[PDB]
Protein backbone atom coordinates (compact mmCIF):
# COMPACT_ATOMS: atom_id res chain seq x y z
CA UNK A 1 0.00 0.00 0.00
CA UNK A 2 1.14 3.72 -0.57
CA UNK A 3 -0.33 5.56 2.16
CA UNK A 4 -0.32 9.24 0.66
CA UNK A 5 1.07 11.53 3.26
CA UNK A 6 -0.61 13.34 6.06
CA UNK A 7 -3.39 10.52 6.11
CA UNK A 8 -3.75 9.43 10.08
CA UNK A 9 -3.94 5.16 10.22
CA UNK A 10 -6.27 3.71 12.12
CA UNK A 11 -4.46 1.75 15.34
CA UNK A 12 -6.06 -1.53 13.96
CA UNK A 13 -5.63 -2.52 10.54
CA UNK A 14 -8.05 -4.91 9.66
CA UNK A 15 -10.76 -5.15 6.61
CA UNK A 16 -14.44 -7.03 6.42
CA UNK A 17 -14.92 -7.66 2.55
CA UNK A 18 -18.15 -9.24 1.42
CA UNK A 19 -17.23 -11.94 -1.52
CA UNK A 20 -20.53 -13.08 -2.89
CA UNK A 21 -20.24 -16.69 -2.01
CA UNK A 22 -17.98 -19.74 -0.15
CA UNK A 23 -15.53 -20.61 -2.49
CA UNK A 24 -15.33 -23.58 -4.85
CA UNK A 25 -11.65 -23.68 -3.61
CA UNK A 26 -8.80 -22.15 -2.47
CA UNK A 27 -6.12 -24.20 -5.07
CA UNK A 28 -5.45 -21.88 -7.98
CA UNK A 29 -5.53 -24.56 -10.31
CA UNK A 30 -9.63 -25.71 -9.17
CA UNK A 31 -11.30 -21.88 -9.42
CA UNK A 32 -12.79 -20.07 -12.15
CA UNK A 33 -14.77 -17.18 -10.10
CA UNK A 34 -14.62 -13.93 -9.08
CA UNK A 35 -14.74 -14.67 -5.40
CA UNK A 36 -12.44 -17.54 -5.87
CA UNK A 37 -9.83 -14.78 -7.20
CA UNK A 38 -10.77 -12.16 -4.49
CA UNK A 39 -9.32 -14.57 -2.09
CA UNK A 40 -6.43 -15.91 -4.51
CA UNK A 41 -5.02 -12.86 -5.38
CA UNK A 42 -4.29 -12.25 -1.40
CA UNK A 43 -2.50 -15.42 -1.42
CA UNK A 44 -1.03 -16.58 -4.26
CA UNK A 45 1.76 -14.26 -6.40
CA UNK A 46 2.44 -15.26 -10.12
CA UNK A 47 5.03 -13.62 -12.16
CA UNK A 48 3.34 -10.33 -12.66
CA UNK A 49 0.57 -8.48 -10.52
CA UNK A 50 -1.89 -5.95 -11.64
CA UNK A 51 -1.08 -2.22 -9.88
CA UNK A 52 -3.84 -0.43 -7.75
CA UNK A 53 -4.67 0.89 -11.21
CA UNK A 54 -5.01 -2.62 -12.83
CA UNK A 55 -1.38 -1.98 -14.86
CA UNK A 56 0.35 -5.56 -15.38
CA UNK A 57 3.51 -5.22 -13.16
CA UNK A 58 6.26 -7.30 -11.53
CA UNK A 59 5.01 -9.58 -9.27
CA UNK A 60 7.97 -12.85 -8.79
CA UNK A 61 9.07 -11.83 -11.49
CA UNK A 62 11.05 -8.69 -11.67
CA UNK A 63 12.00 -8.00 -15.06
CA UNK A 64 11.33 -9.97 -18.08
CA UNK A 65 12.25 -10.08 -22.19
CA UNK A 66 10.47 -11.45 -25.10
CA UNK A 67 12.23 -12.76 -28.34
CA UNK A 68 9.63 -12.25 -31.07
CA UNK A 69 7.12 -12.55 -28.82
CA UNK A 70 7.61 -16.44 -28.99
CA UNK A 71 9.88 -16.74 -26.08
CA UNK A 72 9.61 -14.94 -22.49
CA UNK A 73 12.10 -14.85 -19.87
CA UNK A 74 11.07 -13.68 -16.26
CA UNK A 75 14.06 -13.08 -13.87
CA UNK A 76 12.57 -13.82 -10.39
CA UNK A 77 13.20 -11.74 -7.44
CA UNK A 78 16.01 -13.35 -5.36
CA UNK A 79 14.01 -12.73 -2.43
CA UNK A 80 10.42 -14.08 -3.47
CA UNK A 81 9.37 -16.83 -0.53
CA UNK A 82 6.80 -18.57 0.18
CA UNK A 83 5.01 -18.35 4.08
CA UNK A 84 7.18 -21.46 4.93
CA UNK A 85 9.91 -19.10 4.35
CA UNK A 86 11.37 -21.58 1.31
CA UNK A 87 12.05 -19.36 -1.56
CA UNK A 88 9.66 -19.10 -4.74
CA UNK A 89 11.76 -20.30 -7.87
CA UNK A 90 11.42 -20.78 -11.38
CA UNK A 91 11.26 -24.88 -10.29
CA UNK A 92 7.67 -24.01 -8.83
CA UNK A 93 6.40 -22.19 -11.82
CA UNK A 94 7.47 -25.41 -13.91
CA UNK A 95 5.70 -27.75 -11.68
CA UNK A 96 2.74 -24.90 -11.54
CA UNK A 97 2.07 -24.53 -15.40
CA UNK A 98 2.62 -28.75 -16.01
CA UNK A 99 -0.13 -29.51 -12.94
CA UNK A 100 -2.41 -26.57 -14.70
CA UNK A 101 -1.53 -28.32 -17.90
CA UNK A 102 -2.27 -32.09 -16.59
CA UNK A 103 -5.76 -33.90 -17.27
CA UNK A 104 -5.91 -35.48 -14.17
CA UNK A 105 -6.08 -31.95 -12.33
CA UNK A 106 -9.46 -31.01 -14.47
CA UNK A 107 -8.48 -27.39 -14.09
CA UNK A 108 -11.73 -25.42 -15.39
CA UNK A 109 -8.74 -23.35 -16.74
CA UNK A 110 -6.71 -25.62 -18.19
CA UNK A 111 -7.13 -23.96 -21.25
CA UNK A 112 -5.67 -20.66 -20.12
CA UNK A 113 -2.37 -22.13 -21.39
CA UNK A 114 -3.90 -22.26 -24.80
CA UNK A 115 -4.95 -19.12 -24.88
CA UNK A 116 -1.42 -18.11 -24.35
CA UNK A 117 -0.27 -20.54 -26.77
CA UNK A 118 2.68 -22.36 -24.91
CA UNK A 119 4.02 -25.06 -26.37
CA UNK A 120 2.13 -28.67 -26.85
CA UNK A 121 -0.48 -27.48 -24.43
CA UNK A 122 -3.51 -29.21 -26.81
CA UNK A 123 -1.44 -32.39 -27.34
CA UNK A 124 -0.83 -32.62 -23.37
CA UNK A 125 -4.84 -31.47 -22.85
CA UNK A 126 -5.79 -34.32 -25.28
CA UNK A 127 -3.45 -37.03 -23.06
CA UNK A 128 -1.19 -37.23 -26.30
CA UNK A 129 1.69 -36.02 -24.71
CA UNK A 130 2.80 -35.96 -20.87
CA UNK A 131 2.54 -32.55 -19.06
CA UNK A 132 6.37 -32.35 -18.97
CA UNK A 133 6.56 -31.90 -22.59
CA UNK A 134 5.08 -28.05 -22.00
CA UNK A 135 6.93 -25.55 -23.02
CA UNK A 136 8.65 -23.93 -19.65
CA UNK A 137 11.85 -24.22 -18.28
CA UNK A 138 13.36 -23.02 -15.05
CA UNK A 139 17.00 -22.10 -16.75
CA UNK A 140 18.08 -21.64 -13.21
CA UNK A 141 15.99 -21.58 -10.05
CA UNK A 142 15.30 -17.59 -10.61
CA UNK A 143 14.74 -17.53 -14.51
CA UNK A 144 11.69 -19.32 -15.99
CA UNK A 145 11.61 -19.38 -19.60
CA UNK A 146 8.21 -19.99 -21.10
CA UNK A 147 8.34 -20.97 -25.22
CA UNK A 148 4.79 -20.06 -26.99
CA UNK A 149 3.93 -21.90 -30.50
CA UNK A 150 3.64 -18.31 -32.09
CA UNK A 151 4.18 -14.45 -31.45
CA UNK A 152 1.30 -13.50 -28.71
CA UNK A 153 2.38 -9.53 -27.89
CA UNK A 154 0.13 -9.02 -25.28
CA UNK A 155 1.26 -13.03 -23.49
CA UNK A 156 2.71 -10.72 -20.13
CA UNK A 157 -1.11 -9.81 -19.60
CA UNK A 158 -2.26 -13.02 -19.07
CA UNK A 159 0.10 -14.05 -16.01
CA UNK A 160 -1.86 -11.81 -13.27
CA UNK A 161 -4.45 -14.67 -13.08
CA UNK A 162 -4.70 -17.15 -10.46
CA UNK A 163 -4.55 -20.30 -12.70
CA UNK A 164 -0.80 -19.14 -13.53
CA UNK A 165 -0.14 -18.70 -9.81
CA UNK A 166 2.97 -21.14 -8.00
CA UNK A 167 1.48 -23.62 -5.84
CA UNK A 168 3.44 -25.47 -3.29
CA UNK A 169 4.41 -28.83 -4.60
CA UNK A 170 5.43 -30.68 -0.97
CA UNK A 171 2.23 -29.41 0.03
CA UNK A 172 0.06 -30.66 -2.61
CA UNK A 173 1.72 -34.28 -2.75
CA UNK A 174 1.85 -35.10 0.59
CA UNK A 175 -1.88 -33.27 1.78
CA UNK A 176 -3.92 -34.03 -1.30
CA UNK A 177 -7.15 -32.23 -1.83
CA UNK A 178 -6.57 -30.79 2.20
CA UNK A 179 -3.36 -28.92 0.88
CA UNK A 180 -5.45 -25.90 1.68
CA UNK A 181 -6.63 -26.23 4.89
CA UNK A 182 -5.09 -23.79 7.31
CA UNK A 183 -2.66 -25.99 9.13
CA UNK A 184 -1.19 -27.71 5.55
CA UNK A 185 -1.63 -24.56 3.27
CA UNK A 186 1.86 -22.76 2.00
CA UNK A 187 1.34 -19.14 0.47
CA UNK A 188 3.38 -16.83 -1.47
CA UNK A 189 1.12 -13.71 -1.43
CA UNK A 190 1.00 -10.93 0.80
CA UNK A 191 -1.64 -13.19 3.16
CA UNK A 192 -1.44 -16.24 4.66
CA UNK A 193 -4.21 -18.50 5.47
CA UNK A 194 -5.85 -18.40 9.30
CA UNK A 195 -9.11 -19.60 9.15
CA UNK A 196 -11.66 -21.05 6.63
CA UNK A 197 -14.69 -21.88 8.43
CA UNK A 198 -16.76 -23.08 5.13
CA UNK A 199 -20.00 -20.69 4.74
CA UNK A 200 -18.82 -18.78 7.84
CA UNK A 201 -15.67 -16.92 7.07
CA UNK A 202 -12.33 -16.98 5.44
CA UNK A 203 -9.58 -15.13 7.48
CA UNK A 204 -6.54 -14.10 5.98
CA UNK A 205 -3.51 -12.95 8.05
CA UNK A 206 -0.54 -10.89 7.17
CA UNK A 207 2.25 -13.06 5.33
CA UNK A 208 5.54 -11.87 6.84
CA UNK A 209 7.84 -13.82 4.33
CA UNK A 210 6.18 -12.04 1.71
CA UNK A 211 8.68 -10.10 -0.50
CA UNK A 212 6.77 -6.97 -0.46
CA UNK A 213 5.78 -7.04 3.32
CA UNK A 214 7.23 -4.31 4.85
CA UNK A 215 4.56 -2.15 2.43
CA UNK A 216 1.52 -4.40 3.69
CA UNK A 217 -0.74 -2.30 6.04
CA UNK A 218 -3.96 -4.51 6.34
CA UNK A 219 -2.52 -6.92 9.10
CA UNK A 220 -6.19 -9.25 8.98
CA UNK A 221 -8.81 -9.34 6.09
CA UNK A 222 -12.09 -11.31 6.57
CA UNK A 223 -13.98 -12.62 2.89
CA UNK A 224 -17.77 -13.61 4.31
CA UNK A 225 -19.58 -15.72 2.14
CA UNK A 226 -22.92 -13.75 1.69
CA UNK A 227 -25.03 -14.22 -1.57
CA UNK A 228 -27.55 -12.10 -0.45
CA UNK A 229 -27.07 -8.21 -1.86
CA UNK A 230 -29.53 -6.89 0.80
CA UNK A 231 -27.68 -8.79 3.79
CA UNK A 232 -24.63 -7.50 2.62
CA UNK A 233 -25.71 -4.05 2.20
CA UNK A 234 -27.26 -4.52 5.95
CA UNK A 235 -24.55 -5.77 7.22
CA UNK A 236 -22.13 -2.79 5.49
CA UNK A 237 -24.58 -0.19 7.47
CA UNK A 238 -24.55 -1.97 10.57
CA UNK A 239 -20.82 -1.61 10.57
CA UNK A 240 -19.66 -4.94 10.54
CA UNK A 241 -18.59 -4.61 6.77
CA UNK A 242 -16.24 -2.39 4.98
CA UNK A 243 -16.58 -3.38 1.38
CA UNK A 244 -19.68 -5.03 0.49
CA UNK A 245 -19.69 -7.66 -3.01
CA UNK A 246 -19.99 -5.75 -6.14
CA UNK A 247 -23.64 -7.28 -6.82
CA UNK A 248 -25.96 -4.62 -5.58
CA UNK A 249 -29.82 -5.18 -4.46
CA UNK A 250 -32.31 -3.93 -6.56
CA UNK A 251 -34.56 -3.00 -3.25
CA UNK A 252 -32.00 -0.93 -2.29
CA UNK A 253 -29.84 0.69 -4.48
CA UNK A 254 -31.66 3.82 -5.25
CA UNK A 255 -32.19 4.57 -1.49
CA UNK A 256 -28.69 4.29 -1.54
CA UNK A 257 -27.41 6.62 -3.64
CA UNK A 258 -29.74 9.27 -2.33
CA UNK A 259 -28.64 8.35 1.35
CA UNK A 260 -24.64 7.78 0.73
CA UNK A 261 -23.12 8.75 -2.41
CA UNK A 262 -20.02 8.76 -1.60
CA UNK A 263 -19.87 5.35 -0.53
CA UNK A 264 -21.58 4.45 -3.77
CA UNK A 265 -18.56 3.36 -5.93
CA UNK A 266 -19.24 3.19 -9.94
CA UNK A 267 -16.96 2.10 -12.36
CA UNK A 268 -16.35 0.66 -15.61
CA UNK A 269 -15.96 -3.12 -15.25
CA UNK A 270 -15.17 -5.60 -18.55
CA UNK A 271 -17.88 -7.75 -18.02
CA UNK A 272 -20.98 -9.08 -19.46
CA UNK A 273 -24.74 -10.04 -18.13
CA UNK A 274 -26.09 -12.57 -20.24
CA UNK A 275 -27.96 -15.78 -20.35
CA UNK A 276 -25.79 -19.02 -21.04
CA UNK A 277 -27.85 -20.87 -23.49
CA UNK A 278 -26.57 -25.06 -23.28
CA UNK A 279 -26.15 -25.25 -27.11
CA UNK A 280 -25.71 -29.26 -26.86
CA UNK A 281 -29.31 -29.60 -25.39
CA UNK A 282 -32.69 -30.08 -27.66
CA UNK A 283 -34.27 -27.28 -28.27
CA UNK A 284 -30.99 -25.22 -27.42
CA UNK A 285 -29.20 -26.91 -30.29
CA UNK A 286 -31.86 -25.29 -32.75
CA UNK A 287 -30.66 -21.47 -33.90
CA UNK A 288 -33.87 -20.12 -33.82
CA UNK A 289 -35.06 -21.19 -30.61
CA UNK A 290 -31.79 -19.41 -29.82
CA UNK A 291 -32.41 -16.39 -31.60
CA UNK A 292 -36.10 -15.94 -30.21
CA UNK A 293 -34.49 -15.90 -26.63
CA UNK A 294 -32.16 -13.51 -27.68
CA UNK A 295 -34.69 -11.27 -29.86
CA UNK A 296 -37.80 -11.47 -27.26
CA UNK A 297 -35.76 -10.12 -24.09
CA UNK A 298 -36.28 -6.47 -23.68
CA UNK A 299 -33.07 -5.38 -22.29
CA UNK A 300 -34.27 -1.46 -21.93
CA UNK A 301 -36.70 -2.62 -19.57
CA UNK A 302 -34.51 -5.10 -17.65
CA UNK A 303 -31.78 -2.57 -17.70
CA UNK A 304 -33.22 0.71 -17.02
CA UNK A 305 -36.30 0.14 -15.58
CA UNK A 306 -36.11 -3.23 -13.57
CA UNK A 307 -32.07 -2.42 -12.56
CA UNK A 308 -31.34 0.89 -13.12
CA UNK A 309 -27.57 0.73 -11.75
CA UNK A 310 -25.68 2.33 -14.68
CA UNK A 311 -25.42 -0.54 -16.92
CA UNK A 312 -25.72 -0.73 -20.87
CA UNK A 313 -27.91 -2.97 -22.84
CA UNK A 314 -25.92 -5.62 -24.54
CA UNK A 315 -25.42 -7.23 -27.72
CA UNK A 316 -22.55 -8.72 -28.01
CA UNK A 317 -20.25 -11.11 -25.44
CA UNK A 318 -17.37 -9.24 -25.80
CA UNK A 319 -17.58 -5.80 -23.71
CA UNK A 320 -17.21 -2.62 -26.63
CA UNK A 321 -15.09 -0.86 -24.49
CA UNK A 322 -12.29 -3.45 -23.99
CA UNK A 323 -8.74 -2.98 -25.19
CA UNK A 324 -8.83 -3.81 -29.00
CA UNK A 325 -12.86 -4.19 -29.69
CA UNK A 326 -14.13 -2.55 -32.31
CA UNK A 327 -17.45 -4.15 -32.95
CA UNK A 328 -20.32 -3.92 -35.32
CA UNK A 329 -23.55 -3.50 -33.46
CA UNK A 330 -26.41 -5.78 -35.10
CA UNK A 331 -29.23 -4.85 -36.96
CA UNK A 332 -31.71 -6.42 -34.36
CA UNK A 333 -30.09 -4.38 -31.57
CA UNK A 334 -31.67 -1.06 -33.16
CA UNK A 335 -34.89 -2.32 -34.08
CA UNK A 336 -38.02 -1.88 -31.74
CA UNK A 337 -38.73 -4.19 -29.03
CA UNK A 338 -42.04 -5.05 -30.93
CA UNK A 339 -39.96 -5.33 -34.13
CA UNK A 340 -38.13 -8.19 -32.18
CA UNK A 341 -40.54 -9.70 -30.63
CA UNK A 342 -42.64 -10.73 -34.23
CA UNK A 343 -39.27 -11.64 -35.17
CA UNK A 344 -39.03 -13.97 -32.11
CA UNK A 345 -42.30 -15.44 -32.28
CA UNK A 346 -42.33 -16.22 -35.87
CA UNK A 347 -39.15 -18.30 -35.73
CA UNK A 348 -40.42 -20.12 -32.89
CA UNK A 349 -43.69 -20.46 -34.24
CA UNK A 350 -41.10 -22.17 -37.11
CA UNK A 351 -39.94 -24.27 -34.99
CA UNK A 352 -42.84 -26.11 -34.34
CA UNK A 353 -43.99 -24.00 -30.75
CA UNK A 354 -47.90 -23.33 -31.09
CA UNK A 355 -50.22 -22.26 -27.93
CA UNK A 356 -51.10 -26.00 -26.95
CA UNK A 357 -47.63 -27.33 -27.28
CA UNK A 358 -45.46 -24.30 -25.80
CA UNK A 359 -41.67 -24.33 -24.76
CA UNK A 360 -40.88 -24.92 -21.27
CA UNK A 361 -37.54 -24.89 -19.98
CA UNK A 362 -35.58 -24.31 -16.99
CA UNK A 363 -34.02 -21.09 -15.78
CA UNK A 364 -30.55 -21.73 -13.49
CA UNK A 365 -29.18 -18.73 -11.26
CA UNK A 366 -26.88 -18.84 -8.68
CA UNK A 367 -28.75 -17.93 -5.43
CA UNK A 368 -29.06 -13.94 -5.27
CA UNK A 369 -31.41 -11.53 -4.36
CA UNK A 370 -30.61 -9.58 -7.51
CA UNK A 371 -30.42 -12.98 -9.94
CA UNK A 372 -33.66 -13.99 -8.74
CA UNK A 373 -35.13 -10.41 -9.60
CA UNK A 374 -33.90 -10.22 -12.93
CA UNK A 375 -34.99 -14.11 -13.14
CA UNK A 376 -38.41 -13.46 -12.21
CA UNK A 377 -38.46 -10.07 -14.96
CA UNK A 378 -36.81 -12.06 -17.76
CA UNK A 379 -39.41 -14.38 -16.80
CA UNK A 380 -42.31 -12.96 -17.35
CA UNK A 381 -41.14 -10.48 -19.95
CA UNK A 382 -40.67 -13.79 -22.14
CA UNK A 383 -43.45 -14.89 -20.84
CA UNK A 384 -45.41 -11.86 -22.21
CA UNK A 385 -43.33 -11.70 -25.42
CA UNK A 386 -42.76 -14.79 -26.54
CA UNK A 387 -44.94 -17.06 -24.92
CA UNK A 388 -42.63 -19.13 -23.30
CA UNK A 389 -42.57 -20.45 -19.80
CA UNK A 390 -40.05 -20.89 -17.27
CA UNK A 391 -39.05 -22.67 -14.27
CA UNK A 392 -36.58 -20.55 -12.08
CA UNK A 393 -34.52 -22.95 -10.54
CA UNK A 394 -31.27 -21.50 -7.60
CA UNK A 395 -28.63 -23.23 -7.02
CA UNK A 396 -25.30 -22.42 -4.89
CA UNK A 397 -22.29 -20.78 -6.21
CA UNK A 398 -20.06 -24.10 -6.33
CA UNK A 399 -22.55 -26.22 -7.52
CA UNK A 400 -23.93 -23.57 -9.79
CA UNK A 401 -20.98 -23.71 -11.52
CA UNK A 402 -20.83 -27.78 -11.15
CA UNK A 403 -24.07 -28.12 -13.14
CA UNK A 404 -23.00 -25.86 -16.33
CA UNK A 405 -19.54 -27.84 -16.70
CA UNK A 406 -21.58 -31.02 -16.67
CA UNK A 407 -24.34 -29.23 -19.26
CA UNK A 408 -27.04 -30.72 -17.27
CA UNK A 409 -29.05 -27.35 -17.65
CA UNK A 410 -31.29 -25.79 -20.00
CA UNK A 411 -30.51 -22.00 -19.96
CA UNK A 412 -28.61 -20.24 -17.29
CA UNK A 413 -27.60 -16.86 -15.63
CA UNK A 414 -24.31 -15.92 -16.46
CA UNK A 415 -21.35 -13.21 -16.17
CA UNK A 416 -18.20 -13.76 -17.64
CA UNK A 417 -15.63 -10.58 -16.74
CA UNK A 418 -12.33 -10.31 -18.08
CA UNK A 419 -8.90 -12.04 -17.37
CA UNK A 420 -6.88 -9.76 -19.08
CA UNK A 421 -7.72 -6.67 -21.34
CA UNK A 422 -7.88 -8.26 -24.95
CA UNK A 423 -10.86 -9.42 -26.72
CA UNK A 424 -9.85 -13.13 -26.59
CA UNK A 425 -10.35 -12.73 -22.76
CA UNK A 426 -13.81 -13.48 -23.87
CA UNK A 427 -13.72 -14.68 -27.28
CA UNK A 428 -11.11 -17.89 -26.12
CA UNK A 429 -13.90 -19.40 -23.47
CA UNK A 430 -16.06 -20.01 -26.82
CA UNK A 431 -13.62 -22.04 -28.66
CA UNK A 432 -15.19 -25.82 -29.30
CA UNK A 433 -12.06 -27.72 -27.11
CA UNK A 434 -12.17 -24.36 -24.11
CA UNK A 435 -12.57 -25.77 -21.09
CA UNK A 436 -14.45 -22.64 -19.55
CA UNK A 437 -17.03 -23.18 -22.83
CA UNK A 438 -20.02 -23.64 -20.56
CA UNK A 439 -22.00 -22.50 -23.45
CA UNK A 440 -21.00 -26.03 -24.55
CA UNK A 441 -21.05 -23.90 -28.45
CA UNK A 442 -18.65 -25.97 -31.30
CA UNK A 443 -18.49 -23.85 -34.30
CA UNK A 444 -15.39 -24.37 -36.30
CA UNK A 445 -16.29 -21.32 -38.69
CA UNK A 446 -15.70 -19.52 -34.79
CA UNK A 447 -12.78 -21.55 -33.93
CA UNK A 448 -10.95 -20.26 -37.19
CA UNK A 449 -11.36 -16.94 -36.58
CA UNK A 450 -9.76 -16.55 -33.54
CA UNK A 451 -6.70 -19.14 -35.00
CA UNK A 452 -6.48 -16.80 -37.48
CA UNK A 453 -5.94 -13.62 -35.27
CA UNK A 454 -2.47 -14.83 -34.31
CA UNK A 455 -1.05 -15.59 -37.65
CA UNK A 456 -0.78 -12.08 -38.36
CA UNK A 457 0.85 -9.35 -37.20
CA UNK A 458 -1.34 -6.34 -37.21
CA UNK A 459 -3.61 -4.69 -34.64
CA UNK A 460 -6.55 -3.85 -37.52
CA UNK A 461 -6.35 -7.43 -38.95
CA UNK A 462 -7.02 -8.82 -35.17
CA UNK A 463 -9.77 -6.13 -34.25
CA UNK A 464 -11.74 -7.00 -37.57
CA UNK A 465 -11.65 -10.83 -36.85
CA UNK A 466 -12.57 -10.20 -33.33
CA UNK A 467 -15.55 -8.25 -34.89
CA UNK A 468 -16.11 -10.81 -37.22
CA UNK A 469 -16.23 -13.22 -34.37
CA UNK A 470 -18.66 -11.75 -32.40
CA UNK A 471 -20.52 -11.65 -35.76
CA UNK A 472 -20.37 -15.09 -36.00
CA UNK A 473 -21.56 -15.71 -31.99
CA UNK A 474 -24.80 -13.51 -32.72
CA UNK A 475 -25.15 -14.98 -36.01
CA UNK A 476 -25.27 -18.47 -34.06
CA UNK A 477 -27.28 -16.80 -30.95
CA UNK A 478 -24.89 -19.10 -28.80
CA UNK A 479 -26.03 -16.72 -26.03
CA UNK A 480 -28.33 -14.16 -24.84
CA UNK A 481 -26.27 -10.82 -24.17
CA UNK A 482 -28.17 -9.07 -21.52
CA UNK A 483 -25.58 -5.64 -19.98
CA UNK A 484 -22.19 -5.16 -19.71
CA UNK A 485 -21.77 -4.81 -16.09
CA UNK A 486 -20.30 -1.48 -14.12
CA UNK A 487 -18.49 -2.35 -10.90
CA UNK A 488 -20.87 -0.98 -8.45
CA UNK A 489 -20.57 -1.34 -4.85
CA UNK A 490 -20.24 0.04 -1.52
CA UNK A 491 -16.77 1.30 0.69
CA UNK A 492 -16.50 2.45 3.72
CA UNK A 493 -15.37 6.23 3.82
CA UNK A 494 -12.09 5.10 6.13
CA UNK A 495 -10.73 2.45 3.41
CA UNK A 496 -8.16 3.75 1.59
CA UNK A 497 -6.35 2.61 -2.18
CA UNK A 498 -9.39 1.69 -3.54
CA UNK A 499 -9.59 3.15 -7.13
CA UNK A 500 -11.88 2.16 -8.91
CA UNK A 501 -9.43 2.49 -11.94
CA UNK A 502 -9.01 -1.13 -12.70
CA UNK A 503 -11.56 -2.15 -15.13
CA UNK A 504 -10.84 -6.04 -14.50
CA UNK A 505 -11.05 -5.14 -10.46
CA UNK A 506 -8.08 -6.70 -9.40
CA UNK A 507 -7.67 -5.86 -5.99
CA UNK A 508 -5.03 -6.63 -3.77
CA UNK A 509 -5.67 -5.97 0.20
CA UNK A 510 -2.11 -5.47 0.16
CA UNK A 511 -2.34 -1.93 -1.52
CA UNK A 512 -5.22 -0.93 0.98
CA UNK A 513 -5.14 1.15 3.97
CA UNK A 514 -7.28 1.78 7.14
CA UNK A 515 -7.51 5.64 7.81
CA UNK A 516 -8.63 7.14 11.22
CA UNK A 517 -12.23 7.21 11.91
Amino acid sequence: ADVPAGVQLADKQTLVRNNGSEVQSLDPHKIEGVPESNVSRDLFEGLLISDVEGHPSPGVAEKWENKDFKVWTFHLRENAKWSDGTPVTAHDFVYSWQRLADPNTASPYASYLQYGHIANIDDIIAGKKPATDLGVKALDDHTFEVTLSEPVPYFYKLLVHPSVSPVPKSAVEKFGDKWTQPANIVTNGAYKLKNWVVNERIVLERNPQYWDNAKTVINQVTYLPISSEVTDVNRYRSGEIDMTYNNMPIELFQKLKKEIPNEVRVDPYLCTYYYEINNQKAPFNDVRVRTALKLALDRDIIVNKVKNQGDLPAYSYTPPYTDGAKLVEPEWFKWSQQKRNEEAKKLLAEAGFTADKPLTFDLLYNTSDLHKKLAIAVASIWKKNLGVNVNLENQEWKTFLDTRHQGTFDVARAGWCADYNEPTSFLNTMLSDSSNNTAHYKSPAFDKLIADTLKVADDTQRSELYAKAEQQLDKDSAIVPVYYYVNARLVKPWVGGYTGKDPLDNIYVKNLYIIKH
